[PDB]
């Protein structure tokens, strides 16, 4: 089918050692694999969306401001893509098949035009990568499922701080959502 | 603020011993709590939705069709509410604040008029109980979260066939989704 890759929240704040909300080693462990995956999609001409948590500094209306320290703030280094993913994007950010999409909830669909863009391009298969397996990847997958997309989870290109949550999520994807979980 | 209770998939097939997709004992273990909860909501005059999985097992177009045994099939006693929840419902089903709502995906919102009904009644706080904690309850909570509802999870009135999934889910509701997890 026509494919798209959604590369979720692979920012400094979620992966870097002093990430404002860092997932730590597991997050950095997938750097090479997710950079390779994303590059492969971009070079093969498939649709690639960098879906990135985006926060204003002064926003007492955002639900997450009740739960979390400031993170992925617009204009700060924390929001920048982590490691070798940041130059990849920089290299390709003008490409037609590359979309940088700011999002304000865990799911890449929520309050965005992701579905609009995907339908325009008649995309039927959504590949998911990024952080966290059992939060943003999960919610995105739930929306994708309910919206009728075929789903592929790249299990070596996703990670979470919580190993048990990561495991739980991969099993949920295979057994409940009926996604393909790919190595 | 205005409250509603969503009582999710508490049916024979998900709770009884011979149930087609039973969670077994944990699901039976919550019967007293979930019946007490639901009755308290009904008698207090709050909105109560019995959200019940309703499948045509004859639909190869349904994502679950080939990948789950027939469950909560219309007309079958497997679809009947479990234990004392069934006479409670039968006693109050006429009531203006009681709604029986069939659903075709895990989330109680997906393809239903749940949100319509909640808006009409100006519901601001959504209470969730039922089965399974990490499947239908989870998907329902993801949707409720993205749709901006305050969420209360009734810990002793939810259960899963998977203990690790159950614990993971309650921590997810409290920590990521910002729900109140009530004991
Ligand atoms: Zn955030
Ligand atoms: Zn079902």
């Amino acid at each position: 089918m026509k494919k798209a890759l959604i590369c979720i929240d692979y920012t400094n704040d979620f992966a870097a050692e002093n990430g404002a909300l860092t997932c730590g080693e597991p997050a950095r462990q997938i750097e090479d694999t997710i950079v390779s995956l994303t590059q492969a999609f971009i070079e093969n001409g498939d649709y690639v969306v960098f879906a990135v948590d985006s926060h204003d500094a002064d926003d007492d209306f955002h639900p997450e401001t009740r739960l979390f320290p400031p993170h992925n703030i617009n204009g700060t280094e924390g929001k920048e893509l982590y490691g070798r993913l940041s130059p990849l994007y920089e290299k390709h950010k003008h490409a037609k098949n590359v979309n940088y999409m700011e999002k304000t909830r865990y799911s890449a669909f929520a309050g965005t035009d992701l579905e609009l863009k995907l339908r325009e391009r008649q995309i039927a298969e959504l590949h998911l990568a990024g952080l966290c397996t059992d939060i943003c990847v999960l919610h995105t997958a739930v929306d994708a499922y309910n919206k009728g997309f075929q789903i592929v989870i790249h299990q070596n290109a996703v990670a979470s701080f919580n190993p048990e949550g990561h495991e739980w999520a991969l099993s949920h994807f295979k057994n409940s959502i009926g996604a393909q979980v790919a190595e």
